[PDB]
DNA sequence: ACGACACGCGAAGCG
DNA sequence: ACGACACGCGAAGCG
């Protein structure tokens, strides 16, 4: 049996997240954070037609704490970083 | 509050697929298609480090019917075409 | 490829 | 930035 294809429809899904090193710190290499990638909520699908684009409507700020290693002379000095997510809520096809 | 951050790991999650019309007809271009798009299940995540990728271990084919219309000087044709669509059922992290 | 259907919505049918 | 911890796993603690 092949089924009816379904529209996957313009809304909010799961999409991989990596975190930005740069966003963590900009301004020194020397450094490493765990994890390096977060689930969020992304809108995605497909709108009628191509004058439209699937686009958020209300988003949420989700800070998470990332693990956080300076390594000074080749030691450890443990820190934690606080990254700002964003989570998509509502989407509609736009414009 | 600032929750720790989860990794993201390597699984199945559903992906939006664009249906190419390329592969309904590659020889004739008079054609619409609908749906646009619809759901599959892909693996995504980040694994412990970049010596390896999430990749996926069993596949399953799976066909849906998607609607046509031929084009034909100007009058619509109404035909029904097949696409294999491709689900990932399992991930590892590879090579 | 230039936004049928008594209409409006979706070789359709219902109201 | 060159794959600590009595070890192995994960300024850790448990077995
Ligand atoms: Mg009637
Ligand atoms: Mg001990
Ligand atoms: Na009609
Ligand atoms: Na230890």
């Amino acid at each position: 049996i092949a089924e009816p294809a379904m529209i996957a429809e313009c809304k909010t899904r799961t999409e991989v997240f990596e975190i930005s090193r740069r966003l963590i710190d900009r301004t020194n290499a020397n450094f490493l954070v765990w994890p390096p990638c977060v689930e969020v909520q992304r809108c995605s699908g497909c709108c009628n037609n191509r004058n439209v684009q699937c686009r958020p409507t209300q988003v949420q700020l989700r800070p998470v704490q990332v693990r956080k290693i300076e390594i000074v002379r080749k030691k450890p000095i443990f820190k934690k970083a606080t990254v700002t997510l964003e989570d998509h809520l509502a989407c509609k096809c736009e414009t």
